[PDB]
């Protein structure tokens, strides 16, 4: 697995200010702790539970699991236009309005909400 994250994808995680953090992309069908098709989840620390690094020549430390990479494809792309973040593939358009997600909320509000 590779990605390359084009020059508005970039800036605008930036302005986001997450592209130093660590990065999960997944799938979300509902199931993942991580829920809100696919989304970016960011974190301070890595998650044992997503390992495997999708390689990269831009110095993003960005993750998914086993079962997520099945159903991504070679070659990702991700973009950013009509205010929307958009994954691609040599296969074609994955997604094209990519959600981000503080991890972190997710699993305080999973707990609380419990």
């Amino acid at each position: 697995l590779n990605i390359k994250f084009t020059d508005n994808a970039v800036d605008y995680l930036k302005r986001r200010e997450i592209l130093d953090k660590i990065l999960i992309l997944i799938t979300d069908d509902g199931g993942g702790k991580y829920s809100i098709h696919f989304s970016i989840i960011w974190l301070d620390k890595v998650d044992p539970d997503y390992p495997v690094k999708i390689a990269n020549e831009q110095n993003v430390k960005i993750y998914t699991s086993d079962f997520d990479k099945t159903m991504l494809g070679p070659n990702m792309v991700m973009d950013y236009n009509a205010g929307s973040l958009s994954l691609s593939s040599d296969e074609g358009l994955l997604d094209g309005s990519v959600d981000i997600g503080n991890g972190a909320a997710l699993l305080k509000a999973n707990k609380n909400v419990q």
